[PDB]
DNA sequence: ATAAGTCACATGGTGCCGAGGCCGCTCAATTGGTCGTAGACAGCTCTAGCACCGCTTAAACGCACGTACGCGCTGTCCCCCGCGTTTTAATATTAGTGTATTTGATTTCCGAAAGTTAAAAAAGAAATAGTAAGAAATATATATTTCATTGAA
């Protein structure tokens, strides 16, 4: 879930009956829309650990070499 | 006779403090206006529950008889109370921790409210099957006829 604002969301605090606290939004997700959601603040990861692997690589031959 | 100087004397004026009066600020209470809304009021037509009466009889009252249980008497036995003397925790006094409720602040939740809108359904008509009564089909028992056979006119 990773909840660390439990604030409501900012489109559906005009209606807040419920809050589902699911990402983008569980009543975006009941009102089927994402891009609603993306115009609020509403406070991907696979990619971050190859690229550490990779920067090993990188300051060996750019730093130090070259 | 008078200008100038002395001495006291009576009053003018200026200043902070005290007491009374007015005013503004705020909060609560009260009342009038207003308008959506509901209740009183006629008004009408309909169910519907008494008055009567016949009647048929199930039920009820009355008189007489008796015996099944209510109570009274008398024993005999168990059976809580009454003291007397030991035991034993209730109980009031501090007290300390560690829960356990309560109050503000807030912030995210949940349903009253209003407006449309679609489904559940209610009434009425038609189909159809259940059921009872009637008529026909038929199986069966019995009389009747006819022929054969064997004994009488």
């Amino acid at each position: 879930t990773q909840l660390k604002s439990k604030h409501p969301c900012s489109v559906c605090t005009r209606r807040k009956v419920k809050c589902d606290r699911m990402i983008p939004c569980g009543n975006c997700r009941k009102r089927g829309q994402d891009s609603e959601c993306m115009k609020s603040t509403k406070l991907s990861k696979e990619y971050l650990p190859d690229l550490l692997l990779f920067w090993q690589n990188y300051e060996y031959w750019i730093t130090n070499i070259g």
